[PDB]
């Protein structure tokens, strides 16, 4: 006989990607650092496996005045640090309408308040085959309807034939639906949706929006958007978010953990565009509320970081770090696709992100295998996910070699 | 027509606590600080009106590891964190039992999850007649009813009577019921319930817990814990919670926020007490499940903090730096009292906490002509809350004097 509500009541199961982690931390304690290939979590690790730190985030910490850490930060977060999420997130392509950024927990917090917000309980959140666990997770906290659809055709494009279809059906269904997509640099695949592809979503969003009595709330989740990219071309596909139907809502989950290195910090936002003002006003009140009853407020040294940031002589320092950093993870990818390309090991076009996927049948008995050579990655029906943030360049030839052995055979 | 969902719309005014306080920092500008006196919000302020960072507490994040700071928090908080803070909290008073932590974003966090996962749609949280704002807000924003009883006697002690009408009225509609308790150093009324008044509680939950179709929470908000006795006293009442029958369950909503001057850092916890097992575990994956949902993960800066603080070397200095911190606010509720005493001014009796408070009927109005002598406190239904804890030794006695003129005219 429970205690817990039943939308509360949790049968388990073993946290597969805890296990993982663990065995490899494990394994680097038994053999040793360069014995070990651990990619199993998203975290930005040097070649010498320390996590990264950009100095010229945390430099400002150190500098902060203690004030600005102990105080509380405000329910909607800090006027500044507001404004400076939508300068950042946007860059040179902010889209035309009525905009406004709410403070939140990372992008977590964000992506949890569009789906409570803009979905009733009977209501579907149609998302992509592959996908970052929480989604479904969120949708079964509050009773929303997780729904996927196939991402990617025979060629790996977006599917943009099924995604019609299953947007289709969720508007059949209900006046009110909601669409999540996770790009560029989707977590797990590395895939991202071309700035033809976005065309060709938007189009068909304010086609079916056409139907006033339907409402429509797109969410993109863009928590890897400054390693997707040279910084601006990435951003280019925003623009297309300008003067939308007032029925179709656009929310973008922005989040500091990846692009700042402050993961543990748990800064983000939600934020939402709109052609109308008093839909924007109503979006901004509602996660006010929200916030007051989830988690209070955000934190507020995190939010101050991002507010000295955008200061001149920080910005500079910034910009190259990031640049650098942007790098590394590029050069490990490229060096990945081209020994995949050597080893002819089919894998999901790496567009940007923490990761590189191999779809595959036997996901979870290939990782046994490697497991046994102290080769660590998540599998899942869908395929294996490579952790390529957390290997240096030189590891990489070895993992996509033993990769292909066990994948092809 | 809305975009957002009709429990998360919000036609909701305008937030009080933050026009008082703008008032007073536009008056401290046109003015000067010694001309205001600045009693509205709960955050500890010196004698000169700048908020306290507490040393002990901020020196460990000065010399904390950025990798400490930047990585990921276990969803449920680290495991040194979640037994430190039930060290901690119960000190030398821990109940019989299983008893398990779960970081969360400050007691907030703790409080929300509690409502969230042992109340259902149609279930009352009977909570005292004087509460926080949030209580009530969170009900409203998961659907719990919220539901209220005459706090006091006219004597102004717990009115233990009226508290036993409310639990039998919910425990007679519904099979599932929640208590909210915010005892010691309850903010509005700085009232704590006695020990014995704790046992006129727990001794009638445990009459209507021999009901077996019936499920009881309580909730006890513990926020103000170390700041309504000299440490020990205050805590005595956690034993009271031992072997109580598997339907009454204990939560215990834990936070950083005030103890550890450490409010923009946003780290609490809900800890929870059972004597079954398998209702640990339950709680343990339901709050596991809604933090991965809802923050994904705690400050972990915050739980290092506290982690390192347990150290002895790192202790002694804490707890020398709490009891000045303790005295300092004791001898300003001395100052209050004496003065309130003096002046003929009845005040709800204070044991603990950051406010004192005044009864009245005409609060709202008393407040106007306080406002225009620089005089900043907040108005509710039930009277003036005097945020004791913002204002200096020196100033209360004028504080005290000018509020029992216009209470008592
Ligand atoms: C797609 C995606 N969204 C959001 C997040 C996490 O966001 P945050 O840490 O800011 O809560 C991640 C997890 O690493 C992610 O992969
Ligand atoms: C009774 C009570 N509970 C909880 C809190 C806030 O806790 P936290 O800031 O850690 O969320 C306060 C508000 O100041 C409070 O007065």
């Amino acid at each position: 006989m429970p205690m817990t509500i039943k939308r509360a009541t949790w049968n388990n199961g073993p946290d597969l990607a805890f296990d993982i982690n663990n065995k490899a931390n494990a394994a680097i304690e038994k053999y040793g650092r360069e014995a070990v290939i651990n990619a199993a979590l998203g975290t930005l690790l040097d070649d010498k496996g320390k996590i990264i730190a950009l100095p010229s985030v945390y430099d400002r910490l150190d500098e902060m005045d203690r004030s600005h850490i102990a105080s509380y930060a405000p329910i909607e977060g800090e006027k500044d640090y507001r404004k400076i999420v939508i300068d950042t997130l946007f860059g040179p392509y902010k889209p035309e309408g009525y905009i406004s950024a709410i403070a939140t927990p990372g992008g977590t917090g964000a992506i949890r308040s569009a789906i409570f917000s803009y979905l009733d309980e009977g209501d579907p959140l149609i998302c992509h085959d592959y996908y970052w666990a929480p989604y479904r997770k969120i949708c079964e906290e509050f009773g929303r309807n997780f729904k996927t659809f196939e991402f990617f055709t025979d060629d790996f494009a977006f599917n943009i034939d099924v995604y019609k279809e299953a947007i289709d059906e969720g508007i059949r269904d209900s006046d009110r639906i909601a669409s999540l997509i996770n790009s560029p640099g989707n977590n797990p695949t590395g895939y991202s949706l071309s700035d033809e592809e976005w065309d060709e979503v938007i189009t068909f969003l304010k086609e079916k929006a056409e139907d006033k009595d339907k409402k429509i709330t797109l969410i993109v989740d863009v928590a890897y958007l400054e390693f997707a990219g040279d910084g601006d071309q990435q951003r280019k596909f925003f623009e297309k978010f300008s003067n939308l139907p007032r029925n179709l809502f656009v929310v973008v989950a922005f989040s500091m953990s990846k692009s700042h290195t402050a993961y543990g910090l748990r800064s983000g936002a939600a934020v939402g565009i709109s052609s109308s003002k008093e839909i924007i006003e109503e979006f901004e009140a509602s996660l006010a509320h929200s916030a007051r009853c989830n988690w209070s407020n955000g934190t507020h040294a995190a939010q101050n970081i991002l507010i000295e940031l955008e200061r001149a002589e920080n910005k500079k320092i910034y910009e190259q770090e990031l640049v650098d950093l942007r790098n590394m993870l590029k050069s490990r990818a490229d060096v990945f696709v081209t020994a995949a390309k050597e080893n002819k090991l089919t894998m999901i076009p790496y567009f940007g992100g923490f990761f590189t996927f191999i779809p595959t049948d036997k996901a979870f008995d290939i990782v046994k295998d490697l497991e046994k050579e102290n080769i660590f990655t998540i599998p899942s029906a869908k395929g294996i996910r490579v952790a390529i943030c957390g290997v240096g360049e030189e590891k990489i030839p070895k993992l996509v070699q033993r990769l292909a052995f066990y994948t092809n055979k």
